[PDB]
């Protein structure tokens, strides 16, 4: 069967959330290169988790492209401070690629995103972000980075309703009260103006030196439908 | 402070609205759009000032903030006085322009539609002036929060304190506790939204003005 994504529970939700997860990457093996290498493999996986992100195929392809060309860059770089939370001042990359701030300065303009993903890093480190915290917050990134560069708009707030209770009711049953749910659910929030800022000055940063294109993501997106289950 | 002294003291602190110097052109439109920032910049000092927490700052910490914050700012102030004139910015009330007139200016165009689309979320959520206020206080605090180069927690208190307001706002206006966080986040999203338009203005700026760090500093200072 198949459950409407506003009929989902928190429960529900965090675990299609979790099921839709995708691999740890290795880096294969210059700098850019093996960064621009890893983020096209994690490309590939990502349209995949879109795909079952509660909600998303609910949308026409011509929207599932604009939310995913707005978002795949913010997606990229929240599952990297994820992951780096666990190395104070360094970016895991991949188990075989943990760079420092230093490693950053070989490439002109790449140490102001290593700091500030650092910084993004260190904050979600010092508020104990949770694996299932985690997973919400990047589904939030997907559904809103494009919501307001467009009834159908209304279902989208929906969902994205949904993820919040769902945030709530993980951070109720980890024990905080009420205005602590509130205040948490605001620190995390405020953070994901910061993950647009980074993946803003990173494209600027990457078309001053190949991106992604919307044509590049529709094909994607469309191929996927020709994957074996 | 009590979420309404919060309240009170950020209404208190409100800019005044200025008019535009007394058809367009693009140098004109361009001329205009400019001399209004300038103008307003030296009040949004003045507002800034009177955020509570904002004067304990040191001196560095308070241009860093506002020279991260300036673009949102003004665009936010911008896009809640649009929010009654659906495909039209009231830059000011002798200044109300309209998609079309974006058109002036190469690359301009696009800035204006996202401003549009974001008087016309806030119009459809029915931001109210309390609101409003809270979400501007909370760009001036948040925005350059995480690109310090090196007291923070100061910032996260105040910012928190914001958040505690915001709730008290919706609790009072009789939303039900699901509905305070769901709201609360519906808020808190479209400040992504402000901080991208400010990224994409930038550099739109930067194709041609902008005040500097020592400016706001001087301005600050005195
Ligand atoms: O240049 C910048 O300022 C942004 C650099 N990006 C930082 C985030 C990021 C890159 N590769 C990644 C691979 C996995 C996770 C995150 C990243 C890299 C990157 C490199 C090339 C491409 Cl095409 C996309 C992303
Ligand atoms: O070109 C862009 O993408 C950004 C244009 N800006 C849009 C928001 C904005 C401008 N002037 C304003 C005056 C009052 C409120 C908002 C604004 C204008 C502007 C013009 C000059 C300067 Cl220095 C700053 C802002």
């Amino acid at each position: 069967g198949s459950h409407m994504a506003l009929s989902l529970t928190a429960d529900q939700m965090v675990s299609a959330l979790l099921d839709a997860e995708p691999p740890i990457l290795y880096s294969e093996y210059s700098m850019m290169g093996l960064l621009t290498n890893l983020a096209d493999r994690e490309l590939v996986h990502m349209i995949n988790w879109a795909k079952r992100v509660p909600g998303f195929v609910d949308l026409t392809l011509h929207d599932q492209v604009h939310l995913l060309e707005s978002a795949w860059l913010e997606i990229l770089m929240i599952g990297l401070v994820w992951r780096s939370m666990e190395h104070p001042g360094k970016l895991l990359f991949a188990p075989n690629l943990l760079l420092d701030r230093n490693q950053g300065k070989s490439v002109e303009g790449m140490v102001e995103i290593f700091d500030m993903l650092l910084a993004t890093s260190s904050r979600f480190r010092m508020m104990n972000l949770q694996g299932e915290e985690f997973v919400c917050l990047k589904s939030i990134i997907l559904l809103n980075s494009g919501v307001y560069t467009f009834e159908e708009k209304d279902h989208i707030h929906r969902v994205l309703d949904k993820i919040t209770d769902t945030l709530i009711h993980l951070m109720a049953k980890a024990g905080l009260t009420l205005q602590q749910q509130h205040q948490r659910l605001a620190q995390l929030l405020l953070i994901l103006s910061h993950i647009r800022h980074m993946s803003n000055k990173g494209m600027e940063h990457l078309y001053s030196m190949v991106v992604p294109s919307y044509d590049l993501l529709l094909e994607m997106l469309d191929a996927h439908r020709l994957h074996a289950p």
